[PDB]
């Protein structure tokens, strides 16, 4: 059936975490494939395995550790999902996005989503960082949506708008911060398209997606962005272009999960630093003062 | 699993209605968001709340009253669904389309479907009435179809054609009737595309859908048109363009459910009159005479 | 839930077949709508109704006999599925593709898939044979995939590549063999697109699919190709263009299942001979010698 989680289920989980840590994060960060190293920048870190937290699902994908880590990143208190969940694991979207609603109940105001994606835009290179300015939700087109079923008014409204999903002011800041880093390669920005997986795309599917206007293709993030927005979380996200998708039948090679080599190795120090500097200020937003 | 309704389930429901009303409608009308006012033109009306009719599902969306109303509209006896069901409510297509098969068993010959839709075609304006000449069924592309599972030969054949879904002669009549109304704004006609919802589309999705050739986007109607056609019901339908979809990232605003303001208020008297005049004649079709 | 079949389920079924026949096929052939006649070329044939083989699903579509036939085709020992399964019958993809994994466990190395498809490419004619060089998996875009859920490492890896699904060397051979037949009509080759069904497409959907780059549209094959590739089966496939899809609203007619007339009658002797000659050699591939 539809969402099997009740409001109290999120309530209980949030209560469990609050009674087990003194940290009160405002920023929540989700780490995609091979981006699990973002965690080792945190100070005063406390790690919780998903399996010990009440209603939490579990990461079954290599590159996804399956741990919730609270810590202080460059002065700001945040919580990180070292590994996320995907629909191709057998998880329904209402299970995949469970942690987004828990964050909301913990008092989190901002959510930054990351992921590894295949490059569709020809100007993208392996190793590029693409700011997600927009997305195309293919599973959504068919009713596969985390918000399907009766609406929980306590989180948001029945018909939430998505045209303004990715925060404009945060994307301005990302660009400004990149300049300060002195990166030779420019900061990319585009549309992220989500499909189910777990197999990689055929040439025809890559050409089709590109013609639809997508810049990168992945198998996650979008459900989370929808639930986040629905409950009023400010959102920002970026894709690490781990590979160039096959656009020709004269296939030199084929995609493979070794793309973690591009993330948790190749572009480790870069985006980890990019995200740390990014914790400069929402500006915070703490009522007054 | 697939369709949980047996032929007898539709039989029973049809029998219940027939033994509770003296009205024998030939035309069935389904009212979409904010079009619930079409009901108050009926004479000798008898209302049934969906909750009292045996195997009937229930409308949970504001703008959808959830009542079956029998009445006489401009001389013709018809039955109206004051509010429909959607997949985003958690309803499977076989539940969403239940009433279409009941209508067939009541003796109904024509079904007119209405709905509120976002305008993709740039020449459309808020308040426009678009005749549905065709549709694109996105959920259908993935197997999400009201006819999935074993086929009930008593209703129709296994592989029904959809290329001739929207009656040609009725669309000629709609245009002729519009002329007689003296409307300054021309009568629109286009392709309706259905997606799951309940969130509104992103700019990228709107551009994608437009490039696919769709004129308006909605979250209903199509499943109903398929089941109707499958059982031999003549079909006609139109969309009330309640809003202009966001096609640019320089987002002035965002879509919201207040679009009922455009329907159940703004274009009330117009389409209600358009539908009343439309009950001129199939010509009826009553064997001979 | 996800795949309800365990590795032992495939093991058991493979064992059952092996202890009931002396034939050890290397090639497996799947027959689509109206192509069931490919079976009557086999020598030393042994037929098994799907209903008698342990974990086997059942064909409910006319044109699909529902029998597993072992035999010798032009010198090569093979097994044939006289009739396949489709998602529109109510079958989940993990049920639809069950036989592909059984074949793998029997020792099969090559799988040739066939099907009846509607022509999108304007240069195609009814009766044409199209080599499947690639595919677009619409249900896959939304997570509807035979590999969803935990991965069985004993069959393949979590993220299998699909860009090289259709064997290049076998498609070279198909072209060479066609020349030897002396066919006046050239051998077609293109992209196959899969959608759910069971209804036929609207004009708008046909134009949409064509613009996406598809040459033929069908309601099967793809799930099977994915599971096959995942477990290392060499794959080759072709579509019998049974009809021209409706691309204009000035609809002369509409599609219907009578397309079996084009297959199991019209192009019977041709493709049956084409497939028999095609059993020339992988070259076999039998370790050494
Ligand atoms: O080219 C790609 N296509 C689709 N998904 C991905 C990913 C993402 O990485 C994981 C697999 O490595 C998946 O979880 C997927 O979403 C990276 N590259 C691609
Ligand atoms: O722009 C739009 N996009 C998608 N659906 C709708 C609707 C339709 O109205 C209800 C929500 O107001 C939904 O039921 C939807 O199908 C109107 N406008 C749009
Ligand atoms: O034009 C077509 N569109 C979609 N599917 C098919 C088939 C295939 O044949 C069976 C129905 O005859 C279905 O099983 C379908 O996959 C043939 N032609 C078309």
């Amino acid at each position: 059936m539809q969402n099997g989680y009740t409001y109290e289920d999120y309530q209980d989980t949030a209560k469990w975490l609050l009674s087990h840590t003194e940290q009160r994060p405002q920023v929540a960060v989700i780490c995609g494939s091979g981006l699990g190293g973002l965690v080792n920048k945190l100070t005063q870190a406390q790690t919780f395995d998903y399996s010990e937290i009440p209603n939490f699902p579990e990461s079954t994908v290599p590159g996804h550790a399956g741990r919730l880590v609270f810590g202080i990143l460059n002065g700001r208190a945040c919580v990180m999902m070292q590994g996320r969940f995907h629909m191709y694991e057998g998880y329904p979207f209402w299970k995949v996005t469970f942690p987004v609603r828990v964050f909301r109940l913990l008092g989190v105001e901002t959510l930054v989503v990351t992921n590894a994606a295949g490059g569709l835009n020809p100007n993208f290179e392996v190793g590029d960082i693409m700011l997600i300015r927009d997305h195309i939700n293919l599973p959504g087109f068919s009713g596969e949506n985390p918000l399907r079923g009766p609406n929980e008014e306590r989180f948001g409204v029945r018909f939430p708008a998505m045209s303004d999903a990715y925060d404009r002011d945060m994307r301005q800041k990302a660009h400004s911060t990149w300049k300060q880093m002195g990166e030779q390669r420019e900061l990319q920005e585009g549309t992220y398209v989500m499909l189910g997986g777990p197999n990689f795309e055929t040439v025809a599917e890559c050409r089709l997606l590109r013609n639809l206007g997508a810049d990168a293709v992945g198998m996650s993030t979008v459900p989370e962005v929808i639930v986040a927005r629905h409950c009023g979380l400010r959102v920002f996200g970026f894709s690490l272009i781990t590979n160039k998708v096959i656009m020709d039948t004269e296939s030199q090679g084929k995609a493979n999960h070794e793309e973690v080599l591009e993330a948790g190795k190749q572009a480790a120090q870069k985006l980890e630093q990019f995200v740390s500097l990014l914790m400069a200020s929402i500006p915070v937003s703490g009522h007054t003062g």
